[PDB]
């Protein structure tokens, strides 16, 4: 299924994944785009600056235990994202009906930025909301994915200890 790897190297570990460029050719393309600093974004990076790769520096601002964790917003509040918002691409191959799938988060139909997220369990709920574009290859990986979601949060779902992605590496 896979048409290119992502890993993301956090301070909790490195998760790498396999992304779907045929069944979400768009998200995909968007995703390592922004990863790589080849995407024009019109907001502020998660370094503060104006270009780059855009989620080095980038936090997991929401974990919910048994659920999800969800980063990639470069202010690290939940209401950011690239200055843009584009299609949802869902595909009949591609549902909630495993854990350690990528995708994005948003705010209803068609609000698509940055923002994406990891499922630590089954979420049919969320089949057709949310754009998957992604799955975590390895047992190794699935376990960090794992670890951060365990981790200790406050009561808006915010990591106690911060959970960096340093960086992108796509491949």
């Amino acid at each position: 299924l896979a048409t290119a790897t992502a890993t993301l190297h956090t301070n909790r570990g490195d998760i790498k994944i396999a992304l779907f460029g045929n069944h979400a050719p768009k998200t995909v393309a968007n995703f390592v785009g922004l990863a790589q600093g080849t995407k024009d974004y019109s907001t502020q990076n998660a370094s503060g600056g104006p270009s780059g790769p855009f989620y080095d520096g980038a936090v997991f601002h929401r974990v919910i235990q048994g659920f999800m964790i969800q980063g990639g917003d470069p202010t690290g509040t939940g209401r950011g994202g690239p200055g843009y918002k584009f299609a949802d691409e869902f595909h009949p191959e591609l549902q909630f009906d495993k854990p350690y799938l990528l995708a994005m988060a948003n705010a209803g139909p068609g609000t698509n930025g940055s923002q994406f997220f990891i499922t630590v369990g089954k979420t049919p709920h969320l089949n057709r909301r949310h754009t998957i574009f992604g799955e975590v290859i390895d047992a190794e990986s699935q376990r960090v994915v794992e670890a951060i979601s365990k981790t200790a949060t406050d009561g808006n779902d915010r990591p106690t200890d911060p959970v960096v992605i340093e960086s992108i590496t796509i491949s």
